[PDB]
């Protein structure tokens, strides 16, 4: 018995879409005085409860909430940063100005439909479990198959969290279980802390730098 | 009371985004065609929007109300002429009307490169919403200024007419749309609306 959008929800998803268009219009008029050399979007998504939310908000504000807000469909942050392209030196090249469009997608299965139709806004996905609920790690290949089907190109650029490290008496996931995963199909694993921030920054530079690198391959 | 969204139809639009990722996927793979133009159909539920699609792609036309599960879209292979003639691989986005699916809609007006308006002839409440659906392509389109092209559709029900075309025509011109007034049961004037928004969309990038 999935519920249909109440009206009140629909208001909130369409504010989101508003705001959105008001963001690529600014970018449409040679949008890439605070301006910018590329908007770069991604998308975090995962079962409910894994802390999609609370990752994107400590990374652009440092803040967290121990309350739990669900998330009505879709919503975005933004972040602007400066992103400098590796080489045989460590972080060599001159300082890019990226604006980032962070989409944070529910993860209610009530939701699927109105969250995958975003993927196609999306140019590399932040994909989340939580290392104290087994089912939700168990999902993530699910997940990555729904993504190869529903990504705009074919081997998406993925950066794989278990997060909530920091609740280190209820963790159950097993690391090499999760090393392993994320090794079976190539893509990057951090283990993050929304609550205190740790690798929640490094998870989303490499994100950033696949992005990136893989658009200099043009 | 409380209504629920099934399995099925959550399953049926995601078989639409399954095709639509897929398509996009082989566009980027040197997609054949020169270009694939995008545009998409709205307008109040019932009005016949993928009656006109249906139409246009296949020539033909189904009496029956089966109202679209959010969204879906149709596919044609046409030759545009602005010899001169250049292969257009078009892909029909259409929308459910609906309000309860007006958020997945919305979402998808930013695919569009132009748009096809509709209201129903028969159905005054229908034309009088026309002015809040231009707000919300100006609100959410890729482009400040969209393409859009308007048509009064079921013009084959001539006793049933309520909207006048004069008040149509005045509509369009005070917006600068073309209107067509079109029939999805016999094809009178589908492809005509159609190939000018194309025309519409083609002259537009070719300002470039
Ligand atoms: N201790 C701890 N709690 C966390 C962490 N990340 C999230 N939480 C908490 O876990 C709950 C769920 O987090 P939230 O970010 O809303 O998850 P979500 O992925 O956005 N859920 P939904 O898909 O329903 O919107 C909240 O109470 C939040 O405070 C973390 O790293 N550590
Ligand atoms: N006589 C006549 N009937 C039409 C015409 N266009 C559509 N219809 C009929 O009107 C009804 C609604 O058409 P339909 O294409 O399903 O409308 P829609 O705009 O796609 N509705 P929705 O937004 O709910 O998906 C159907 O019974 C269809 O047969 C037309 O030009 N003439
Ligand atoms: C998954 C497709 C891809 O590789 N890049 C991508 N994803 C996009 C989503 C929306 C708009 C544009 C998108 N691109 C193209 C830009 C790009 C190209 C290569 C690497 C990163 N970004
Ligand atoms: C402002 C004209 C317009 O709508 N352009 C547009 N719309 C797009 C939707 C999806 C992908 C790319 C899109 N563009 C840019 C290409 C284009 C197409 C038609 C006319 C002008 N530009
Ligand atoms: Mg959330
Ligand atoms: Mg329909």
């Amino acid at each position: 018995h999935m519920s249909f959008l109440t009206e009140e929800e629909q208001e909130a998803i369409m504010k989101v879409l508003q705001r959105d268009a008001a963001l690529k219009r600014a970018e449409e008029e040679r949008g890439s005085d605070g301006d910018y050399d590329y908007l770069i979007k991604f998308l975090a998504l995962g079962d409910s409860g894994v802390g999609k939310t609370s990752v994107l908000y400590q990374y652009t504000d440092g803040k967290f909430n121990s309350k739990f807000i669900t998330t009505v469909g879709i919503d975005f942050r933004e972040k602007r940063v400066v992103y400098r392209a590796s080489g045989p030196d460590g972080a060599t090249g001159r300082g890019q100005r990226i604006h980032l469009q962070l989409w944070d997608t529910a993860g209610l299965e009530r939701f699927r439909s109105l969250t995958t139709a975003f993927f196609r806004d999306a140019m590399g996905f932040l994909l989340l479990f939580d290392l104290t609920n087994e089912q939700s790690f168990l999902n993530v290949r699910n997940w990555i198959s729904q993504l190869q089907m529903h990504a705009y190109c074919e081997n998406p650029d993925i950066v794989l969290c278990g997060n909530k490290s920091d609740l280190e008496d209820q963790r159950v996931v097993k690391e090499e279980e999760a090393i392993a995963l994320a090794e079976k199909y190539g893509i990057p694993y951090f283990e993050t802390s929304a609550a205190n921030g740790t690798n929640i920054s490094q998870a989303i530079e490499m994100l950033l730098d696949l992005i990136m690198k893989r658009m200099e391959r043009s």
